[PDB]
């Protein structure tokens, strides 16, 4: 095969912040290279964490800059999206004091208007943190069908004149082509391998290496109404949470990707506990078990149990547990929500707890 790898550049965006770090690492500063996305991004399917496509980028860095000590922060959770990633930015990304910072979420969001607003929420929070982080978005793409949600965060890499690569103008028209077939590169047709995450680096440090051989424009108003930019995730330290059957799970977490920690569990019926969360957008995070069978919940807002969401925790998929996120109210009215979650359904044989990870509250940061 023959990757085009100037298809690579879905944006070039502007380089100022990106060349800004460059500089500073040829002064010999220390410099945090960071990364945060969903499956393929943790490392998933490589057989070492020194084998994804993230350690690959990190070690770009560390042989083009040798003078430069870096820092690896990979915050990468599977199966998570864009509307996880701008609630979590702050613990999980920010607090790290990022320089760089790798944006993938294009196989793990819907390319809806929903996700738009929701990544929208996220760049705009990432790239005006506090140490002005260069943002480099990576768009993935499924080689079963060469679908992904990269038509949304285009609009957004544009707007805000973000570079960014994609695998989809580049790995997936060889596979499609028959000049590379699946299974060299993927088992399951959406995480790469060994060589395809070796791949998936060499489309970004070329676009690195462009960048190398070669102030920031004025910052747009948002393009969508931008209500997620202010992600507040209310866990069990939170105070205004009454639990009636749900207890606090006070176990250690091991990383970002033992997820299902610093949240509650229930096995009776009528379990249930109340949160106040302030915002227009009200969210939730719960485990969808691979074990069957398990509870399921509802969540109510306002009082409003007769137009109640049903919380599944039956996983109708085999692979896996997966931390969900439920949109329950979007646009609402920006204020303190009261939020319920209660059991409706048990089995005597249910193999886990319900596990409420957290409820999101959400609404627009100002523009000035
Ligand atoms: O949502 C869009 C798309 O998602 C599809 O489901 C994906 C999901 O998004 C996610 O990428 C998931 O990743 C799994 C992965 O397949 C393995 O199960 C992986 O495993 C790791 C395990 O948890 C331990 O950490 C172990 O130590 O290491 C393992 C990896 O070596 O766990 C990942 C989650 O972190 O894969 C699924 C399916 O591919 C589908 O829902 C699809 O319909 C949808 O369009």
């Amino acid at each position: 095969y023959q990757i085009k790898y100037e298809n690579g550049i879905a944006n070039r965006g502007c380089l100022y912040r990106l060349k800004k770090v460059m500089d500073r690492a040829k002064a010999g500063e220390a410099l945090n290279i960071a990364f945060l996305g969903g499956s393929i991004t943790q490392g998933s399917l490589s057989s070492k964490p020194e084998l994804c496509y993230a350690y690959h980028v990190y070690e770009w860095w560390k042989k083009t800059f040798p003078q430069a000590d870096f820092t690896y922060i990979n915050a990468g959770i599977g199966g998570t999206t864009s509307q996880f990633g701008v609630a979590r930015a702050e613990a999980d990304l920010l607090s790290k004091e990022p320089d760089f910072v790798i944006i993938e979420f294009s196989v793990n969001d819907d390319s809806t208007e929903h996700f738009m607003e929701t990544y929208e929420g996220l760049v705009r929070k990432v790239y005006t943190s506090k140490t002005k982080p260069a943002v480099l978005l990576v768009h993935n793409v499924f080689y079963n069908n060469g679908a992904n949600a990269q038509l949304m965060h285009g609009r957004i890499a544009r707007h805000y004149n973000l570079p960014a690569v994609s695998m989809q103008s580049t790995i997936y028209p060889e596979v499609v082509a028959g000049r590379i077939e699946n299974r060299e590169i993927t088992p399951d047709d959406l995480h790469p391998n060994d060589a395809g995450h070796a791949l998936v680096a060499s489309v970004i440090t070329y676009f690195l290496d462009k960048v190398k051989t070669e102030s920031e424009p004025d910052y747009p108003a948002p393009l969508t109404k931008n209500t997620y930019e202010k992600s507040i995730r209310h866990q069990n330290s939170d105070e205004n949470v009454v639990c009636h059957g749900f207890v606090a799970d006070t176990s250690a977490q091991r990383d970002i990707t033992d997820c299902f920690k610093h949240g509650w569990t229930a096995s009776k019926k009528g379990d249930s506990i109340t949160l106040d969360v302030e915002g227009c957008n009200i969210s939730v995070q719960y485990r969808k078990s691979v074990k069957l069978p398990a509870p399921v919940a509802e969540i109510i807002v306002d009082g409003d149990a007769e137009h109640a969401v049903r919380l599944d925790a039956n996983f109708d998929e085999t692979w896996g547990d997966k931390l969900e996120l439920d949109t329950i109210l979007e646009h609402g009215e920006n204020k303190v929500h009261k939020v319920e979650v209660r059991l409706t359904e048990t089995h005597e044989n249910d193999a886990v707890p319900f596990y409420l990870v957290s409820v999101i509250g959400s609404s627009e940061k100002a523009h000035h």
